[PDB]
Protein backbone atom coordinates (compact mmCIF):
# COMPACT_ATOMS: atom_id res chain seq x y z
CA UNK A 1 0.00 0.00 0.00
CA UNK A 2 3.16 2.47 1.01
CA UNK A 3 4.09 2.19 -3.06
CA UNK A 4 0.80 3.47 -3.86
CA UNK A 5 0.56 5.92 -1.08
CA UNK A 6 3.70 7.97 -1.90
CA UNK A 7 2.63 7.28 -5.60
CA UNK A 8 -1.16 9.19 -4.52
CA UNK A 9 0.88 11.91 -2.84
CA UNK A 10 3.72 12.12 -5.78
CA UNK A 11 0.59 12.75 -8.35
CA UNK A 12 -1.01 15.46 -5.68
CA UNK A 13 2.45 17.58 -5.52
CA UNK A 14 2.09 17.38 -9.47
CA UNK A 15 -1.66 18.37 -9.41
CA UNK A 16 -0.63 21.30 -7.17
CA UNK A 17 2.17 22.68 -8.63
CA UNK A 18 -0.51 22.57 -12.19
CA UNK A 19 -2.77 24.69 -10.47
CA UNK A 20 -0.39 26.75 -8.45
CA UNK A 21 1.24 27.82 -11.97
CA UNK A 22 -1.88 28.62 -13.78
CA UNK A 23 -3.98 30.22 -10.81
CA UNK A 24 -2.59 33.25 -8.33
CA UNK A 25 -2.80 31.05 -4.66
CA UNK A 26 -5.85 32.47 -3.04
CA UNK A 27 -8.09 31.47 -6.14
CA UNK A 28 -6.98 28.25 -6.11
CA UNK A 29 -8.31 27.23 -2.35
CA UNK A 30 -11.39 29.73 -3.40
CA UNK A 31 -11.93 27.36 -6.40
CA UNK A 32 -11.72 24.23 -4.52
CA UNK A 33 -13.27 25.80 -1.07
CA UNK A 34 -16.37 24.79 -3.46
CA UNK A 35 -17.85 27.84 -2.89
CA UNK A 36 -21.13 28.35 -5.43
CA UNK A 37 -20.24 32.16 -5.06
CA UNK A 38 -18.55 34.01 -8.00
CA UNK A 39 -15.20 36.19 -7.64
CA UNK A 40 -15.18 39.41 -8.73
CA UNK A 41 -13.12 41.19 -6.09
CA UNK A 42 -12.56 45.35 -6.10
CA UNK A 43 -9.08 46.97 -5.85
CA UNK A 44 -8.87 50.84 -5.10
CA UNK A 45 -5.76 51.30 -6.92
CA UNK A 46 -3.52 48.78 -8.93
CA UNK A 47 -0.92 49.02 -11.95
CA UNK A 48 -1.53 47.19 -15.02
CA UNK A 49 0.99 46.69 -18.43
CA UNK A 50 0.49 45.64 -21.71
CA UNK A 51 3.77 44.97 -23.85
CA UNK A 52 3.09 44.41 -27.39
CA UNK A 53 5.36 42.59 -29.94
CA UNK A 54 5.64 45.38 -33.44
CA UNK A 55 4.85 44.09 -36.86
CA UNK A 56 4.19 40.45 -34.90
CA UNK A 57 1.50 39.32 -38.30
CA UNK A 58 4.12 40.51 -41.06
CA UNK A 59 6.70 37.76 -39.87
CA UNK A 60 3.66 35.28 -41.08
CA UNK A 61 5.64 35.68 -44.61
CA UNK A 62 9.25 34.42 -43.31
CA UNK A 63 8.03 32.21 -40.24
CA UNK A 64 5.93 29.24 -39.96
CA UNK A 65 2.76 29.60 -37.67
CA UNK A 66 4.62 26.66 -35.21
CA UNK A 67 7.71 28.48 -35.36
CA UNK A 68 5.73 31.76 -34.73
CA UNK A 69 4.23 29.88 -31.32
CA UNK A 70 7.67 28.73 -30.39
CA UNK A 71 9.16 32.62 -30.91
CA UNK A 72 6.55 33.68 -28.36
CA UNK A 73 7.01 30.75 -25.92
CA UNK A 74 10.70 31.26 -25.73
CA UNK A 75 10.16 35.16 -25.48
CA UNK A 76 7.58 34.74 -22.91
CA UNK A 77 9.58 32.19 -20.87
CA UNK A 78 11.97 35.36 -20.57
CA UNK A 79 9.39 37.48 -19.51
CA UNK A 80 7.74 34.92 -17.14
CA UNK A 81 11.50 34.57 -15.22
CA UNK A 82 11.87 38.33 -14.89
CA UNK A 83 7.54 38.47 -13.69
CA UNK A 84 8.61 36.13 -10.69
CA UNK A 85 12.05 38.43 -10.01
CA UNK A 86 10.07 41.42 -9.49
CA UNK A 87 6.94 39.75 -7.93
CA UNK A 88 4.43 40.67 -9.91
CA UNK A 89 1.03 39.24 -11.29
CA UNK A 90 0.99 37.77 -15.20
CA UNK A 91 -2.57 38.13 -16.17
CA UNK A 92 -2.61 36.76 -19.61
CA UNK A 93 -1.39 37.02 -23.02
CA UNK A 94 -3.09 37.59 -26.30
CA UNK A 95 -1.01 36.32 -29.21
CA UNK A 96 2.11 38.66 -29.07
CA UNK A 97 0.47 40.82 -25.97
CA UNK A 98 1.72 40.07 -22.41
CA UNK A 99 -0.34 41.68 -19.64
CA UNK A 100 1.35 41.80 -15.91
CA UNK A 101 -0.61 43.72 -13.07
CA UNK A 102 1.44 45.27 -9.96
CA UNK A 103 -1.34 45.08 -6.65
CA UNK A 104 -3.39 42.14 -7.20
CA UNK A 105 -4.45 39.73 -5.71
CA UNK A 106 -2.18 41.17 -2.44
CA UNK A 107 -2.79 44.71 -2.77
CA UNK A 108 0.41 47.19 -2.11
CA UNK A 109 0.55 51.04 -2.28
CA UNK A 110 4.30 50.63 -3.91
CA UNK A 111 2.56 49.37 -6.95
CA UNK A 112 3.61 51.41 -9.60
CA UNK A 113 7.11 51.81 -8.71
CA UNK A 114 7.11 48.01 -9.13
CA UNK A 115 5.56 47.67 -12.34
CA UNK A 116 7.77 50.81 -13.79
CA UNK A 117 10.54 49.03 -12.19
CA UNK A 118 9.65 45.39 -14.22
CA UNK A 119 8.72 47.66 -17.68
CA UNK A 120 12.36 49.46 -17.62
CA UNK A 121 13.69 45.54 -17.22
CA UNK A 122 11.48 44.10 -19.66
CA UNK A 123 13.14 46.72 -21.79
CA UNK A 124 16.29 45.71 -21.50
CA UNK A 125 15.35 42.19 -22.06
CA UNK A 126 13.59 41.87 -25.01
CA UNK A 127 16.93 44.80 -26.14
CA UNK A 128 19.00 41.56 -25.87
CA UNK A 129 16.63 38.78 -27.78
CA UNK A 130 16.33 37.83 -31.08
CA UNK A 131 13.41 37.03 -33.60
CA UNK A 132 13.40 33.81 -35.64
CA UNK A 133 15.85 35.49 -37.89
CA UNK A 134 18.17 37.12 -36.00
CA UNK A 135 16.77 40.58 -36.27
CA UNK A 136 15.48 42.39 -33.25
CA UNK A 137 12.22 42.26 -31.53
CA UNK A 138 10.71 45.87 -31.15
CA UNK A 139 8.13 46.24 -28.25
CA UNK A 140 5.06 49.02 -28.02
CA UNK A 141 4.83 48.95 -23.65
CA UNK A 142 2.15 51.33 -21.99
CA UNK A 143 0.70 51.54 -18.44
CA UNK A 144 -2.01 53.34 -15.80
CA UNK A 145 -2.70 52.79 -12.35
CA UNK A 146 -6.29 52.67 -10.85
CA UNK A 147 -9.41 51.36 -9.32
CA UNK A 148 -10.12 47.80 -11.04
CA UNK A 149 -12.14 43.95 -10.43
CA UNK A 150 -10.23 41.02 -10.53
CA UNK A 151 -11.96 37.61 -10.94
CA UNK A 152 -12.41 34.33 -12.54
CA UNK A 153 -15.73 33.73 -15.22
CA UNK A 154 -17.02 30.74 -16.49
CA UNK A 155 -17.24 26.95 -15.63
CA UNK A 156 -14.47 25.53 -17.47
CA UNK A 157 -10.98 26.90 -18.86
CA UNK A 158 -11.53 29.87 -16.21
CA UNK A 159 -8.58 31.73 -14.92
CA UNK A 160 -7.94 34.96 -12.89
CA UNK A 161 -8.41 37.90 -14.73
CA UNK A 162 -8.64 41.29 -14.16
CA UNK A 163 -11.00 44.30 -15.70
CA UNK A 164 -10.89 48.46 -14.86
CA UNK A 165 -10.68 51.63 -16.70
CA UNK A 166 -7.03 51.44 -15.90
CA UNK A 167 -6.54 48.35 -17.95
CA UNK A 168 -8.26 50.30 -21.29
CA UNK A 169 -6.25 53.10 -20.75
CA UNK A 170 -2.76 51.13 -20.16
CA UNK A 171 -3.83 49.07 -23.54
CA UNK A 172 -4.32 52.73 -25.26
CA UNK A 173 -0.61 53.78 -23.86
CA UNK A 174 0.72 50.40 -25.63
CA UNK A 175 -1.20 50.87 -28.93
CA UNK A 176 -0.60 54.23 -29.10
CA UNK A 177 3.02 54.19 -27.87
CA UNK A 178 6.41 54.32 -30.93
CA UNK A 179 8.65 51.22 -30.36
CA UNK A 180 11.04 51.23 -27.89
CA UNK A 181 9.81 53.64 -25.52
CA UNK A 182 7.45 53.26 -22.15
CA UNK A 183 3.98 55.53 -22.65
CA UNK A 184 2.09 56.23 -19.33
CA UNK A 185 -0.58 58.52 -18.93
CA UNK A 186 -0.71 62.05 -16.66
CA UNK A 187 -2.14 60.05 -13.84
CA UNK A 188 0.88 57.71 -13.25
CA UNK A 189 3.50 60.23 -14.57
CA UNK A 190 2.12 62.06 -11.37
CA UNK A 191 2.52 59.13 -9.20
CA UNK A 192 5.97 58.08 -10.84
CA UNK A 193 7.69 61.83 -11.24
CA UNK A 194 9.45 62.04 -7.30
CA UNK A 195 11.26 58.08 -8.01
CA UNK A 196 11.71 57.95 -11.65
CA UNK A 197 12.73 60.30 -14.56
CA UNK A 198 10.35 61.01 -17.41
CA UNK A 199 10.13 62.27 -20.68
CA UNK A 200 7.05 64.32 -22.03
CA UNK A 201 5.52 63.24 -25.35
CA UNK A 202 2.26 65.92 -25.32
CA UNK A 203 -0.84 65.25 -26.14
CA UNK A 204 -2.39 61.85 -27.60
CA UNK A 205 -6.15 60.69 -28.49
CA UNK A 206 -7.70 57.89 -26.98
CA UNK A 207 -10.07 55.51 -28.42
CA UNK A 208 -12.44 55.46 -25.38
CA UNK A 209 -11.49 58.16 -23.06
CA UNK A 210 -10.92 61.36 -25.35
CA UNK A 211 -7.41 63.21 -25.36
CA UNK A 212 -4.96 62.95 -22.91
CA UNK A 213 -0.63 64.01 -22.41
CA UNK A 214 1.27 61.79 -22.14
CA UNK A 215 5.05 60.69 -20.65
CA UNK A 216 7.94 58.26 -21.69
CA UNK A 217 8.82 56.75 -18.68
CA UNK A 218 13.23 56.65 -19.03
CA UNK A 219 14.70 55.60 -15.74
CA UNK A 220 14.93 55.50 -12.14
CA UNK A 221 15.99 58.93 -10.62
CA UNK A 222 19.87 59.36 -9.46
CA UNK A 223 20.30 58.32 -6.22
CA UNK A 224 22.90 60.97 -5.24
CA UNK B 1 -5.20 8.42 10.93
CA UNK B 2 -8.41 7.37 10.19
CA UNK B 3 -9.60 11.03 9.76
CA UNK B 4 -6.69 12.13 8.51
CA UNK B 5 -7.42 9.70 5.31
CA UNK B 6 -10.84 10.88 5.13
CA UNK B 7 -9.48 15.02 4.69
CA UNK B 8 -6.91 13.42 2.30
CA UNK B 9 -8.89 11.69 -0.15
CA UNK B 10 -11.24 14.35 -0.62
CA UNK B 11 -8.01 17.37 -1.14
CA UNK B 12 -6.51 14.97 -4.04
CA UNK B 13 -10.22 14.56 -5.83
CA UNK B 14 -10.80 19.04 -5.58
CA UNK B 15 -7.54 19.57 -7.41
CA UNK B 16 -8.61 16.45 -9.76
CA UNK B 17 -11.86 18.14 -10.66
CA UNK B 18 -10.63 21.57 -10.70
CA UNK B 19 -7.52 20.79 -13.23
CA UNK B 20 -10.14 18.67 -15.15
CA UNK B 21 -11.98 21.97 -16.35
CA UNK B 22 -8.89 24.37 -16.70
CA UNK B 23 -7.29 22.26 -19.35
CA UNK B 24 -7.33 19.60 -21.70
CA UNK B 25 -6.68 16.24 -19.91
CA UNK B 26 -3.84 15.43 -22.04
CA UNK B 27 -2.11 18.89 -21.79
CA UNK B 28 -2.22 18.41 -18.40
CA UNK B 29 -0.29 15.76 -18.37
CA UNK B 30 2.05 17.05 -20.83
CA UNK B 31 2.30 19.78 -18.57
CA UNK B 32 2.55 17.57 -15.51
CA UNK B 33 5.72 15.67 -17.16
CA UNK B 34 8.92 16.74 -17.66
CA UNK B 35 8.94 17.64 -21.12
CA UNK B 36 11.25 20.71 -22.49
CA UNK B 37 8.79 20.52 -25.72
CA UNK B 38 6.66 23.18 -26.63
CA UNK B 39 2.79 21.86 -26.05
CA UNK B 40 2.09 23.23 -29.49
CA UNK B 41 0.09 20.73 -31.94
CA UNK B 42 -0.52 22.26 -35.85
CA UNK B 43 -4.29 21.38 -36.97
CA UNK B 44 -5.06 21.54 -40.41
CA UNK B 45 -9.19 22.67 -40.79
CA UNK B 46 -10.41 25.11 -37.95
CA UNK B 47 -13.12 27.69 -37.69
CA UNK B 48 -12.32 30.63 -35.01
CA UNK B 49 -15.13 32.78 -33.47
CA UNK B 50 -14.30 35.71 -31.37
CA UNK B 51 -17.58 37.35 -29.81
CA UNK B 52 -17.08 41.03 -28.24
CA UNK B 53 -19.85 42.66 -25.75
CA UNK B 54 -20.37 46.67 -27.70
CA UNK B 55 -20.33 49.34 -25.27
CA UNK B 56 -19.18 47.21 -21.73
CA UNK B 57 -16.99 49.83 -20.08
CA UNK B 58 -20.06 52.22 -20.41
CA UNK B 59 -22.26 50.01 -18.42
CA UNK B 60 -20.11 50.91 -15.44
CA UNK B 61 -22.19 54.24 -15.23
CA UNK B 62 -25.51 52.16 -14.03
CA UNK B 63 -23.85 48.56 -12.73
CA UNK B 64 -21.16 48.31 -9.92
CA UNK B 65 -17.93 46.62 -11.01
CA UNK B 66 -18.44 43.42 -9.47
CA UNK B 67 -22.17 43.08 -10.89
CA UNK B 68 -20.52 43.49 -13.67
CA UNK B 69 -18.31 40.41 -13.46
CA UNK B 70 -21.35 38.28 -12.32
CA UNK B 71 -23.13 39.57 -15.90
CA UNK B 72 -20.20 38.44 -17.67
CA UNK B 73 -20.35 35.36 -15.86
CA UNK B 74 -24.19 34.34 -16.25
CA UNK B 75 -23.99 35.94 -19.87
CA UNK B 76 -20.68 33.32 -21.28
CA UNK B 77 -21.85 30.71 -18.64
CA UNK B 78 -24.98 30.42 -20.75
CA UNK B 79 -22.90 30.28 -23.94
CA UNK B 80 -20.91 27.45 -22.36
CA UNK B 81 -24.10 24.87 -21.98
CA UNK B 82 -24.51 26.18 -25.86
CA UNK B 83 -20.95 25.00 -26.70
CA UNK B 84 -21.17 21.65 -25.46
CA UNK B 85 -25.08 21.45 -27.14
CA UNK B 86 -22.93 22.25 -30.27
CA UNK B 87 -20.03 20.05 -29.18
CA UNK B 88 -17.69 23.14 -29.97
CA UNK B 89 -14.41 23.70 -27.78
CA UNK B 90 -14.42 26.84 -25.56
CA UNK B 91 -10.99 28.17 -25.45
CA UNK B 92 -11.46 31.52 -23.26
CA UNK B 93 -13.43 34.49 -21.80
CA UNK B 94 -10.87 37.23 -21.43
CA UNK B 95 -12.28 41.08 -20.51
CA UNK B 96 -15.79 40.74 -22.33
CA UNK B 97 -14.51 38.82 -25.50
CA UNK B 98 -14.85 35.05 -26.12
CA UNK B 99 -12.89 32.67 -28.25
CA UNK B 100 -14.54 29.02 -29.20
CA UNK B 101 -12.97 26.97 -32.01
CA UNK B 102 -14.12 23.92 -34.31
CA UNK B 103 -11.86 21.12 -35.37
CA UNK B 104 -9.57 20.62 -32.06
CA UNK B 105 -8.82 17.93 -30.81
CA UNK B 106 -10.64 15.88 -33.83
CA UNK B 107 -11.32 17.05 -37.00
CA UNK B 108 -14.53 17.29 -38.31
CA UNK B 109 -15.85 18.08 -41.73
CA UNK B 110 -18.49 20.39 -40.96
CA UNK B 111 -16.26 22.39 -38.90
CA UNK B 112 -17.54 25.71 -40.56
CA UNK B 113 -20.78 25.09 -40.58
CA UNK B 114 -20.78 23.71 -36.52
CA UNK B 115 -19.68 27.08 -35.72
CA UNK B 116 -21.80 28.88 -37.96
CA UNK B 117 -24.90 27.26 -36.30
CA UNK B 118 -23.29 28.31 -33.19
CA UNK B 119 -22.84 32.04 -34.15
CA UNK B 120 -26.23 31.99 -35.01
CA UNK B 121 -27.46 30.53 -31.94
CA UNK B 122 -25.57 32.59 -29.67
CA UNK B 123 -26.78 35.62 -31.70
CA UNK B 124 -30.11 34.41 -31.31
CA UNK B 125 -29.84 34.04 -27.27
CA UNK B 126 -27.84 37.11 -27.02
CA UNK B 127 -30.98 39.08 -28.59
CA UNK B 128 -33.33 37.64 -26.26
CA UNK B 129 -31.63 38.75 -22.68
CA UNK B 130 -30.64 41.79 -20.82
CA UNK B 131 -28.00 43.39 -19.08
CA UNK B 132 -28.61 43.95 -15.10
CA UNK B 133 -29.88 47.60 -15.87
CA UNK B 134 -32.55 45.86 -18.42
CA UNK B 135 -30.85 47.37 -21.69
CA UNK B 136 -30.23 44.60 -24.49
CA UNK B 137 -26.70 42.65 -25.22
CA UNK B 138 -25.17 43.57 -28.55
CA UNK B 139 -22.79 41.74 -29.92
CA UNK B 140 -19.66 41.57 -32.56
CA UNK B 141 -19.01 38.50 -34.07
CA UNK B 142 -15.90 37.34 -36.70
CA UNK B 143 -15.36 33.61 -38.04
CA UNK B 144 -12.56 32.54 -40.26
CA UNK B 145 -10.86 29.13 -40.70
CA UNK B 146 -7.50 27.49 -41.97
CA UNK B 147 -4.45 25.72 -40.37
CA UNK B 148 -4.26 26.37 -36.86
CA UNK B 149 -1.51 25.51 -33.94
CA UNK B 150 -3.41 25.04 -29.91
CA UNK B 151 -1.12 24.58 -27.55
CA UNK B 152 0.26 26.03 -24.02
CA UNK B 153 3.09 28.99 -24.12
CA UNK B 154 5.27 30.61 -21.43
CA UNK B 155 6.93 28.43 -18.22
CA UNK B 156 4.21 30.36 -15.84
CA UNK B 157 -0.19 30.97 -16.01
CA UNK B 158 -0.57 27.88 -18.33
CA UNK B 159 -3.28 28.29 -20.38
CA UNK B 160 -4.47 26.32 -23.72
CA UNK B 161 -4.81 28.00 -26.63
CA UNK B 162 -5.16 28.76 -30.18
CA UNK B 163 -3.03 31.12 -32.68
CA UNK B 164 -2.87 30.82 -36.45
CA UNK B 165 -4.05 33.24 -39.32
CA UNK B 166 -7.66 31.97 -38.69
CA UNK B 167 -7.01 33.51 -35.18
CA UNK B 168 -6.02 36.51 -37.00
CA UNK B 169 -8.21 37.40 -39.26
CA UNK B 170 -11.29 36.02 -36.82
CA UNK B 171 -10.67 38.87 -34.52
CA UNK B 172 -10.55 41.45 -36.98
CA UNK B 173 -13.41 40.07 -38.19
CA UNK B 174 -14.90 40.89 -34.77
CA UNK B 175 -13.23 44.31 -34.02
CA UNK B 176 -14.39 45.64 -37.95
CA UNK B 177 -17.64 44.44 -37.73
CA UNK B 178 -21.22 46.22 -37.52
CA UNK B 179 -22.75 45.71 -33.96
CA UNK B 180 -25.55 42.83 -34.17
CA UNK B 181 -23.81 41.19 -37.26
CA UNK B 182 -21.73 38.05 -37.80
CA UNK B 183 -18.54 38.91 -40.08
CA UNK B 184 -17.07 36.47 -42.29
CA UNK B 185 -13.82 36.91 -44.92
CA UNK B 186 -14.05 35.55 -48.71
CA UNK B 187 -12.44 32.63 -47.57
CA UNK B 188 -15.27 31.42 -45.10
CA UNK B 189 -18.07 32.57 -47.31
CA UNK B 190 -16.83 30.10 -49.88
CA UNK B 191 -17.03 27.37 -48.07
CA UNK B 192 -20.57 28.35 -45.83
CA UNK B 193 -22.18 30.16 -49.31
CA UNK B 194 -24.39 26.06 -50.30
CA UNK B 195 -26.08 25.87 -46.67
CA UNK B 196 -26.28 29.62 -45.49
CA UNK B 197 -27.49 33.02 -46.39
CA UNK B 198 -24.71 35.26 -47.08
CA UNK B 199 -25.00 39.20 -48.01
CA UNK B 200 -21.56 40.86 -49.21
CA UNK B 201 -20.29 43.98 -47.29
CA UNK B 202 -17.51 44.57 -49.10
CA UNK B 203 -14.01 45.57 -49.52
CA UNK B 204 -12.89 46.94 -46.06
CA UNK B 205 -9.30 47.51 -44.69
CA UNK B 206 -8.20 44.47 -41.96
CA UNK B 207 -4.39 45.06 -39.67
CA UNK B 208 -2.48 42.78 -41.16
CA UNK B 209 -3.94 41.80 -44.07
CA UNK B 210 -4.57 44.80 -46.17
CA UNK B 211 -8.29 44.91 -48.13
CA UNK B 212 -10.20 42.11 -47.70
CA UNK B 213 -13.73 41.14 -48.89
CA UNK B 214 -16.13 40.32 -45.94
CA UNK B 215 -19.59 38.79 -45.64
CA UNK B 216 -22.53 38.54 -43.28
CA UNK B 217 -23.96 35.52 -41.75
CA UNK B 218 -27.61 36.51 -42.22
CA UNK B 219 -28.47 32.30 -41.35
CA UNK B 220 -29.47 28.82 -42.38
CA UNK B 221 -30.60 27.97 -46.36
CA UNK B 222 -34.14 26.85 -46.41
CA UNK B 223 -34.12 23.03 -47.09
CA UNK B 224 -37.25 24.01 -48.74
C1 LIG C 1 -0.12 33.19 -39.12
N1 LIG C 1 -0.40 33.91 -37.89
C2 LIG C 1 -0.01 33.47 -36.64
C3 LIG C 1 0.60 32.22 -36.49
C4 LIG C 1 1.03 31.80 -35.24
C5 LIG C 1 0.85 32.60 -34.13
C6 LIG C 1 0.26 33.84 -34.25
C7 LIG C 1 -0.17 34.30 -35.51
C8 LIG C 1 -0.72 35.67 -35.62
O1 LIG C 1 -1.09 36.19 -36.65
O2 LIG C 1 -0.78 36.27 -34.42
C9 LIG C 1 -1.40 37.57 -34.35
C10 LIG C 1 -2.78 37.45 -33.71
O3 LIG C 1 -3.50 36.30 -34.14
C11 LIG C 1 -2.37 37.33 -32.25
N2 LIG C 1 -3.44 37.64 -31.29
C12 LIG C 1 -3.91 38.88 -30.92
N3 LIG C 1 -4.88 38.84 -30.04
C13 LIG C 1 -5.07 37.49 -29.80
C14 LIG C 1 -5.92 36.76 -28.86
O4 LIG C 1 -6.63 37.25 -28.00
N4 LIG C 1 -5.74 35.39 -28.92
C15 LIG C 1 -4.83 34.73 -29.72
N5 LIG C 1 -4.77 33.41 -29.61
N6 LIG C 1 -4.01 35.36 -30.58
C16 LIG C 1 -4.18 36.72 -30.57
O5 LIG C 1 -1.32 38.26 -32.08
C17 LIG C 1 -0.60 38.38 -33.32
C18 LIG C 1 -0.31 39.82 -33.65
O6 LIG C 1 -1.51 40.62 -33.51
P1 LIG C 1 -1.54 42.19 -33.40
O7 LIG C 1 -2.98 42.46 -33.41
O8 LIG C 1 -0.98 42.54 -32.01
O9 LIG C 1 -0.72 42.95 -34.56
P2 LIG C 1 0.78 43.04 -35.12
O10 LIG C 1 1.04 42.19 -36.32
O11 LIG C 1 1.77 42.61 -34.11
O12 LIG C 1 1.15 44.54 -35.51
P3 LIG C 1 0.93 45.80 -34.57
O13 LIG C 1 0.03 45.27 -33.40
O14 LIG C 1 2.30 46.32 -34.19
O15 LIG C 1 0.10 46.85 -35.34
C1 LIG D 1 -14.71 50.78 -15.30
N1 LIG D 1 -14.64 49.66 -16.21
C2 LIG D 1 -15.06 48.37 -15.89
C3 LIG D 1 -15.63 48.10 -14.65
C4 LIG D 1 -16.08 46.82 -14.34
C5 LIG D 1 -15.97 45.80 -15.27
C6 LIG D 1 -15.40 46.05 -16.51
C7 LIG D 1 -14.94 47.32 -16.83
C8 LIG D 1 -14.31 47.54 -18.16
O1 LIG D 1 -14.16 48.62 -18.68
O2 LIG D 1 -13.91 46.39 -18.69
C9 LIG D 1 -13.21 46.43 -19.95
C10 LIG D 1 -11.72 46.13 -19.78
O3 LIG D 1 -11.24 46.67 -18.55
C11 LIG D 1 -11.73 44.61 -19.85
N2 LIG D 1 -10.43 43.97 -20.19
C12 LIG D 1 -9.80 42.97 -19.50
N3 LIG D 1 -8.72 42.51 -20.09
C13 LIG D 1 -8.63 43.25 -21.26
C14 LIG D 1 -7.65 43.26 -22.33
O4 LIG D 1 -6.64 42.57 -22.42
N4 LIG D 1 -7.92 44.23 -23.27
C15 LIG D 1 -8.96 45.12 -23.22
N5 LIG D 1 -9.05 46.00 -24.22
N6 LIG D 1 -9.87 45.13 -22.25
C16 LIG D 1 -9.67 44.17 -21.32
O5 LIG D 1 -12.65 44.32 -20.88
C17 LIG D 1 -13.75 45.24 -20.73
C18 LIG D 1 -14.39 45.57 -22.05
O6 LIG D 1 -13.41 46.04 -22.99
P1 LIG D 1 -13.79 46.50 -24.47
O7 LIG D 1 -12.83 47.54 -24.88
O8 LIG D 1 -13.72 45.29 -25.40
O9 LIG D 1 -15.30 46.98 -24.63
P2 LIG D 1 -15.98 48.40 -24.81
O10 LIG D 1 -14.87 49.41 -24.88
O11 LIG D 1 -16.79 48.73 -23.66
O12 LIG D 1 -16.81 48.52 -26.16
P3 LIG D 1 -16.51 48.16 -27.68
O13 LIG D 1 -15.37 48.86 -28.35
O14 LIG D 1 -16.25 46.63 -27.60
O15 LIG D 1 -17.85 48.49 -28.28
MN1 LIG E 1 2.02 43.39 -32.27
MN1 LIG F 1 -1.63 41.88 -29.95
MN1 LIG G 1 -16.65 45.22 -25.83
MN1 LIG H 1 -12.22 43.17 -25.02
Amino acid sequence: TQRAEAVMEAEYERSEALLANMLPGSIAERLKSSSRSVIADKYDEVSVLFADIVGFTERASTTTPADLVRFLNRLYGAFDELVDKHGLEKIKVSGDSYMVVSGVPRARPDHAFALADFALDMANVAAALKDPHGDPVPLRMGMACGPVVAGVVGSRRFFYDVWGDAVNVASRMESTDSVGRIQVPEAMYERLKNEFVLQERGRIEVKGKGVMRTWYLIGRKADE
